[PDB]
């Protein structure tokens, strides 16, 4: 849908992609086993929920080498309506992986170039993430600046 | 909840304390009551692909029944990712609870209902971003430390 430099193109995640998106997003998180089926059910979910306001609430992205047509790598980006900052867009930038045979040649910062591209152009007025501290100085490279602190429970 | 509070879904006619309540937190700014009554249909009627029905949206308001006055609220968005077998997140955010209402638990109270939304929901995990000023709260919620919050502006 987009070509990147150095023979990589950008899209949104298709039904067909599971096995190569699964291999990965091995590197970030366990995928597990996951029916052909459920994943196509999935993406029909994924790319019908909209946001009122036509903005996608989740735009999941495959960056495809076009050497091998194999994904690369993958991010999603999720649009929140919120009611701060009169009734505003925040984007939530998720789930990035580089595959293990991809990193350190520059994908992961074009990844997140073009997450942030399709967050402001829906017209969020931020776009935050969430980040282990050893990953910091790779969103710091990417226009990202320290926002706060990730808390969780289980 | 204790005496003389309840807790419940935000409804239309709670704009003008939700926008009070909200500023603790940051800028809400002017929302017409059209657009809110838009927004509260958006956020009862958008479900999460699964029946299980799953509101992606669950917008809490605490409110003391002395004057039906809205003394918090707070928020939890629930996500379909890929990871953890096609797993849900649960987001909690927008929490504010009016300053002449604090430290009198019902920030704890608020987090605790949100929490067990989610989980109830099946969600693996709930996380938040919050200041580093919040951080001692949110543990004695029973959260933890996960990571750091990073944001880009427009
Ligand atoms: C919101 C989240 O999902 S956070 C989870 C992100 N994912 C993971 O940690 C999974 C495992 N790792 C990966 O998938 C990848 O290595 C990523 C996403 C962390 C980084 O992507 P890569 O393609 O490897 O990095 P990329 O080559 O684009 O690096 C761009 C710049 O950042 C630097 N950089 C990359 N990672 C780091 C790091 N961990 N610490 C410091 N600097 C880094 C690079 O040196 C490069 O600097 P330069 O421009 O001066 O040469
Ligand atoms: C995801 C987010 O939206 S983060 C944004 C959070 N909101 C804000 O910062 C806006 C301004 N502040 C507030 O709205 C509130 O003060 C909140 C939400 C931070 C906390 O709610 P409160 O009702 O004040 O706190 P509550 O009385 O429930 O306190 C619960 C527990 O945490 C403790 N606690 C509360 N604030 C603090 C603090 N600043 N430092 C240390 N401990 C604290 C209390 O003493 C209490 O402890 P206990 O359970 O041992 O008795």
């Amino acid at each position: 849908s987009m070509s990147l430099p150095d023979g990589f193109y950008i899209r949104r995640m298709e039904e067909g992609d599971l096995e190569q998106v699964t291999e990965t997003l091995k590197v970030l998180t366990t995928v597990g086993t996951i029916t052909p089926e459920s994943f196509c059910k999935l993406i029909k979910y994924w790319n019908e929920a909209t946001v009122w306001n036509k903005i996608m609430q989740y735009n999941p992205m495959v960056i495809v080498d076009k050497r091998t047509e194999t994904v690369a790598a993958t991010g999603n980006i999720i649009i929140e309506r919120k009611i701060i900052h009169e009734l505003g867009l925040c984007g939530h930038i998720e789930d990035i992986a580089v595959n293990s045979k991809y990193q350190g040649q520059g994908l992961g910062k074009l990844l997140i170039d073009q997450l942030v591209t399709i967050g402001f152009d829906y017209g969020c007025y931020k776009i935050i993430l969430d980040c282990d501290e050893k990953n910091v100085k790779f969103y710091e490279k990417c226009g990202f600046s320290n926002a706060g602190v990730e808390m969780q429970i289980r």
